[PDB]
């Protein structure tokens, strides 16, 4: 017998001590050892409700995320509420390794393991676990990188539809790679990312199929982003510890609903940064090629209002609350305390 409760998490992770990667170093002092012969009970002819957009669990890997940057990620000068920071910003190794968050005793994680699950409502599947899979904090805008993927169909999740002022989340069934470079020996801040067009398009047009499902049959148009800040505006990243802004036009194309798609990017020193904490300015980036490829995943979408009287509904990749990157993933848990 259980019931919905919050508690202080712990986490785990396969950190190196001997490493200097910023991720490794803060698991190091943060997290315990990973078990490695972990147990899952799956619960017979039980119902349990779940709710993705008002979870916990998110709101403390918020917080262990911050916490990393803020020891990690050192920019030259902090500008937040009036006070002038300037200090020391040496450069890096950084690249995100896999968290687990875990239940303390009295505590556990009930897991829903039904194949459709959308992230609310009730669940027929239900496990419990002592720990959630290796999650990576990967912090991007527009598209969410090097995630999990959904195991049948692609998932559309929002904490309501109807309400276009709620983001949200396309999962996807299967990956498509992004390459993005800064290449070696000139414009030291100019890069770009390259995509398979053919398997894009291809992913591109079965979201806007998932899409019609949920919107009554309409017609499914992408848009590029109104305005806002560049994070928003632009697929914004971090590689190798630089921040890359990625124009996206070319990526939501309605008119390819083949070959490379070669997506123009810059890396921007001067940030509004994701913690919330107003704006930063960091080192300007290494020499060398800068490379990272990742993984596509999911898509974090924004839809149009005022299309009650026509028959097409318009999207544009946007988001911005980090929160929703780590909701991406925990999606599937929540903590109840044994009675
Ligand atoms: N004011 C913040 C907090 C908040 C809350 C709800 C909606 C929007 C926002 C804004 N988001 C951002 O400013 C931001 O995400 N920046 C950023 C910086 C760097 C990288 Cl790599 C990156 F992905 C993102
Ligand atoms: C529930 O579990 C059974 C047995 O694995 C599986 O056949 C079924 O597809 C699951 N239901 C959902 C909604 O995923
Ligand atoms: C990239 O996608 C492939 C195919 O799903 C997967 O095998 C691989 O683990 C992914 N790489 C990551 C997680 O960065
Ligand atoms: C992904 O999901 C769609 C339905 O949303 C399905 O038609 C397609 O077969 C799936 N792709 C893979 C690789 O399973
Ligand atoms: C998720 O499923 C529940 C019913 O199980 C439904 O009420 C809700 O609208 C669904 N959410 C989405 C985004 O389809
Ligand atoms: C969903 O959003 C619509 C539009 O704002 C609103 O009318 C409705 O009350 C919302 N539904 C719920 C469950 O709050
Ligand atoms: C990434 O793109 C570069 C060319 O810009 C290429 O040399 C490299 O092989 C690509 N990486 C992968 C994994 O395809
Ligand atoms: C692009 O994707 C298609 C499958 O959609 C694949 O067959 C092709 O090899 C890819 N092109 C390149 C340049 O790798
Ligand atoms: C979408 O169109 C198909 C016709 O192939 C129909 O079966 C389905 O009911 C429609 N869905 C909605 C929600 O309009
Ligand atoms: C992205 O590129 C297109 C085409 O050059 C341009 O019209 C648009 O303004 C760019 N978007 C941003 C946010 O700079
Ligand atoms: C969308 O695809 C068409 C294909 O002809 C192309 O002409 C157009 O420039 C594309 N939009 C972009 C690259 O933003
Ligand atoms: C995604 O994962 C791959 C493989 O670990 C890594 O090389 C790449 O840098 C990751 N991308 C991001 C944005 O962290």
């Amino acid at each position: 017998v259980w019931k919905d409760a919050d508690t202080t998490l712990f986490c785990a992770s396969d950190a190196k001590a001997h490493e200097t990667e910023v991720h490794n170093v803060w698991a190091t002092h943060a997290c315990v050892p990973t078990d490695p012969n972990p147990q899952e009970i799956h619960l017979e002819n039980v119902t349990e409700n779940f709710n993705m957009w008002k979870n916990n669990m998110v709101e403390q890997m918020q917080e262990d995320v911050i916490s990393l940057w803020d020891q990690s990620l050192q920019p030259c000068v902090k500008l937040t509420g009036g006070s002038v920071i300037k200090q020391a910003c040496p450069k890096i190794s950084f690249d995100p390794i896999p968290i687990h968050y875990c239940t303390p005793a009295g505590y556990v994680i009930l897991k829903c393991n039904d194949k459709n699950f959308n992230g609310t409502g009730p669940c027929k599947n239900v496990s419990s676990v002592q720990c959630t899979h290796g999650i990576k904090p990967v912090v991007s805008t527009q598209l969410l990188l090097n995630g999990s993927l959904a195991e049948e169909e692609i998932i559309i999740r929002s904490e309501n539809l109807t309400n276009n002022a709620k983001t949200i989340i396309v999962h996807l069934n299967k990956s498509v790679e992004i390459n993005c470079t800064r290449p070696s020996n000139g414009d030291i801040r100019k890069a770009y990312c390259e995509i398979n067009g053919t398997k894009w398009n291809k992913v591109l047009k079965q979201v806007t199929e998932k899409l019609k499902e949920h919107f009554n049959n309409k017609t499914i148009i992408f848009q590029p982003p109104s305005g806002g800040d560049l994070e928003i505006t632009m697929h914004s990243f971090n590689c190798r510890g630089e921040f890359f802004y990625c124009n996206t036009t070319q990526l939501f194309n309605n008119t390819c609903i083949n070959g490379t798609i070669t997506l123009p990017c810059k890396i921007k020193q001067i940030i509004n940064m994701w913690q919330g904490t107003g704006q930063a300015m960091y080192a300007p980036p290494i020499d060398g090629k800068i490379n990272c490829v990742s993984n596509i995943t999911g898509i974090l979408l924004t839809r149009d209002g005022g299309a009650n009287n026509t028959s097409n509904e318009t999207f544009r990749p946007g988001g911005g609350n980090i929160k929703d990157n780590w909701r991406s993933e925990l999606y599937k848990y929540k903590v109840v305390q044994i009675e």
